[PDB]
C-alpha cells in the first residue's frame, strides 16, 4: 500500500493553494512595491535593544516562560486606553492576521455566507478561505464599498460577517468616509450583523484626523456588533507580530478561546517589548510615520505622474501605504510583473485580491518600504515594462 | 438585539475547554504551587546571554528582525534544525510553538467526521487543536511502555485514521516511553497500511537514562518510508515564551503545512528565531546536558517526596524522563474533588479529564515537577498530601 499525500489531506489542504502570502515574504537588486513592508528607517532598533536587553534582565524569568493566552496585562491595558475600552476586551495577538484566522474558526463554516468587498485583503481571503465559506462581494472603490450593492446582498444574504477596512483598504487605498460610515452602521444594525473592522492603518492618514472608526460609531450607538482588529505592525515593527482584537466579551470570549490551540499565547518578550517602547512618546512616535507615509506616498505619484502613460490609471491614497492600478482592459498584470522582473522591479498582481476571481488586469503597489530615491527609480523601470506591455497591443 | 450564540459557527462549540489559559494564568495566584502546567525549570532560563543576544541581534541586524521575515523560518535557525535532526533545511518549517504544529496538522489532514487516532489519555493541547476540525476520535490505552499495540491493531483493522498522533518519549501526561521494539512493531503496522504518524517530541531531550532511542522519524527514514512528520520544539530545552519550534517532513507534506502557516500568523516572530539560533549556536550539548541533570534531580525530589506523603491506596508514575508524574486515584475517587481541595492547601495540578478525548479518567490527575525547585516540590507534595487524606477520609 504505497502511502499517497493526494489521497491523506482533508479538504483544508485544497483551500490553502495560494502562495502570495509566502512569495511576499521571502527573501537581489530588485526593487520591492510588493509586499507591504513598513519603512525600515522608522524602526526603532537602538531603544528596542535597550528595552529588550532590560526586559531579558530584569524580567527574564516572567518573559521567557509561558504566559497568559489573553496577553500581557499591561499591554491590554495600553490598548485598552489607546481604543477607549477596558482591558478585559482586548486579546492580545500574533498579529493580525492571526486575528482573522480565529474570526474564520469561530463564524464559518463549510457553505457559510461572509461579506468582504472585492477587491479586498489576500490574507483576510486566505484566512477566511480554509473554512470553506461562500464569498458574497461588493465593488470597492475611492469612496470604500459599494453600499447600493451591499443592500440587495444583505436582502437574500446574511452574511456571518461584514469584513471591512474602512481606512486605506488594502489593496484599493480607498478610504470610507464619515457620512458613509454612519450608513453602514445603519445598514448592520437594522439586521443585527457583526462586522470585522480592520484598522491597520488606522493611524496612516495623510490629512489633520483620523475618521471615527465604525467600532467607535457602534460604540456610541449602543451597538456590540463591530469586532474591531488592530496592529503594531505599520506604526512600529511588523516583525515583532503583536496585534489586537477588540469585541464584546462574548466574543472575545470565543476569540481567546480559539487562541488557546492556534498558539498557546502570543510570545511574551514581544508583547513586553512593544509596551515598553509605546508607553511614552506614542503621539509624537505616530506623527512621524504619518509624516514619512505622505512623503513616501507624495514621490510615489510624482514619480507616476511622470512615467505612466494615461492608458494605466492609478489611484491617489489619502492614507496608507498602496497606489492600486488599473490596466488597460485584457491586459495581464501577470504578464507586466514577468517584464517587471526583467526590468528588477517587482508588485503585487491583482487577482489574488478578488475572493470570486477577476481583476486580472489590476496589481498593487506599496510605496512603505523604499525611500524617496528607490522610489523613483522604480517607477522609472516600472514605467519602461508598462511600456514595452502597451506596445506589444 | 444582536444574537451573539446565533452569530457563531461550529467551531465555537468546539473550542470549549478552558484548560490552556487556565494553566497560563496561575501566575496570578502567587500563593499557589503549581504542579499544573509543563513549565520549564526557569533557572536553565539564560536570561544574561539572550539580553545581550537581543541588544545585539537589534542593534546589528534590526532592520530584518523587526521587518516582515519568510513564512518558512529564519534560513540559519532552519539550517541549525536540520543538521542536528538530519534532515535538508528546506523539510524544516518554523512554527510558533509546536501548539501551532498542532492546528496546523489539524487544517490540513481533517475534516467533520474525519477519524483520528491518538491515546487515551493524550496531550490536551492536541485534542484541542484536532477537535477544532470536528473529527471522531479512535483511541487506544496508554501505559508505561506506551500505545496498546493489540487495541491499535484492532482500530487499524476497522478503520483508516486520517492520521496516529502519538509521544513515544515521555508522553504528555503519562510519561510512557515506547520502547525500541515497540516502535519498530507501531512503524511495520502503520508502514503496512500506508499511514501517516505525526511524532511529537517535545520531550525528545529530557532523558534520564544514557541515551536517547530512535524516533518514529529516524526509523522510518531508515526504512525509506516518507509517514512521519515530526514536531519538536525549543520549549522544554531553551525557552516556552519565545514560541520557536519546527515541524519537519517529507516536501508533499511540509508544503501544505507552509501554506497553511500563511493565513495562520504570517510568520513566526524574526526577532525570537533569531535569538534562539543566537543561543543554541554554541554549547548546545552542553545544554541539554544539564536539562537532563536538572530534570533527572526534580524527578526524583518528586518521587522521594510522593513516596513519604501518598497513602499507598494510590497509584503514581516513576517516570524515565520527561516533566510529569501520572496519578490515579481509587476508582470512582474525584480528580476535580482533590483539585478543589488542593486550592484550599494552595498546590495546584491538572485533573485528567481534559487527556481523555472522549471522556473518562475522572479519577486521574497530573503532576509536573518541572517549575518548582526541591524545596518547593518538598513542600507542594506536603500540601497535596493533605488535600489526599482528606479526599480519602470522606468516603
Ligand atoms: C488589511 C490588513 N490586515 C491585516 C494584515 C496583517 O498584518 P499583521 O498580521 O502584521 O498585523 C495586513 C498586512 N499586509 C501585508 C502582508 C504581507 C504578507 C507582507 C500586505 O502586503 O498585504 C493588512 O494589510
Ligand atoms: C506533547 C506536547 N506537545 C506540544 C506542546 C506545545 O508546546 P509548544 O507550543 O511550547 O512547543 C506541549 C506543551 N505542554 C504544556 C502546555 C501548557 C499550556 C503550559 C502542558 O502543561 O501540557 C506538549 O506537552
Amino acid at each position: 500500500k504505497p502511502l499517497s499525500w493526494s489521497e491523506a489531506f482533508g479538504k483544508g489542504a485544497g483551500r490553502i493553494q495560494a502562495s502570495t502570502i509566502r512569495e511576499l515574504l521571502k527573501l537581489p537588486g530588485i526593487l520591492s512595491f510588493a509586499g507591504g513592508l513598513p519603512a525600515p528607517e522608522l524602526f526603532p532598533k537602538e531603544e528596542a535593544a535597550e528595552a529588550a536587553a532590560r526586559i531579558l534582565r530584569e524580567k527574564g524569568e516572567v518573559a521567557l516562560q509561558y504566559s497568559p493566552t489573553e496577553g500581557y496585562a499591561p499591554l491590554r491595558a495600553f490598548v485598552a486606553e489607546w481604543i477607549g475600552v477596558r482591558p478585559e476586551e482586548v486579546l492580545i495577538t500574533t498579529g493580525s492576521q492571526q486575528a482573522l484566522d480565529l474570526v474564520g474558526k469561530v463564524f464559518l463554516d463549510e457553505g457559510s455566507p461572509v461579506l468582504l468587498e472585492a477587491p479586498s485583503y489576500m490574507g483576510a481571503i486566505q484566512a477566511f478561505r480554509l473554512q470553506g465559506p461562500r464569498f458574497l462581494t461588493v465593488p470597492a472603490g475611492e469612496e470604500g464599498p459599494d453600499l447600493d450593492a451591499l443592500e440587495e446582498v444583505l436582502k437574500r444574504e446574511r452574511p456571518r460577517f461584514l469584513y471591512l477596512i474602512p481606512s486605506f483598504q488594502n489593496p484599493t487605498g480607498g478610504l470610507t468616509p464619515l457620512p458613509a460610515r454612519k450608513r453602514l452602521l445603519q445598514m448592520v444594525m437594522e439586521r443585527g450583523l457583526v462586522v470585522v473592522e480592520d484598522d491597520a492603518y488606522r493611524e496612516l492618514y495623510f490629512g489633520e484626523a483620523r475618521l471615527p472608526s465604525l467600532f467607535e460609531l457602534a460604540r456610541e450607538a449602543g451597538y456590540p456588533g463591530v469586532i474591531y482588529l488592530g496592529s503594531f505592525s505599520k506604526v512600529l515593527s511588523p516583525g515583532l507580530r503583536v496585534a489586537f482584537a477588540v469585541a464584546h466579551p462574548e466574543a472575545l470570549q470565543k476569540l481567546v478561546q480559539a487562541k488557546q490551540g492556534a498558539d498557546l499565547h502570543t510570545p511574551m518578550l514581544n508583547q513586553m517589548l512593544v509596551h515598553e517602547l509605546l508607553k511614552e512618546g506614542f503621539s509624537e512616535r505616530l506623527e512621524r510615520v504619518r509624516r514619512v507615509y505622505r512623503e513616501k506616498a507624495q514621490a510615489m505619484l510624482h514619480a507616476l505622474d511622470r512615467e505612466v502613460p494615461k492608458e494605466v490609471r492609478y489611484t491617489r491614497p489619502k492614507g496608507g501605504m498602496f497606489v492600486w492600478m488599473e490596466l488597460p482592459k485584457g491586459l495581464s498584470a501577470e504578464g507586466l510583473f514577468r517584464r517587471a522582473l526583467e526590468e528588477n522591479v517587482a508588485f503585487v498582481p491583482g487577482g489574488p485580491f478578488f475572493a470570486n476571481g477577476g481583476g486580472e488586469n489590476t496589481l498593487r503597489l506599496s510605496y512603505a518600504t523604499l525611500d524617496r530615491e528607490g522610489i523613483a527609480e522604480g517607477v522609472r523601470r516600472l514605467g519602461r515594462a508598462l511600456k514595452g506591455l502597451l506596445a506589444l497591443v
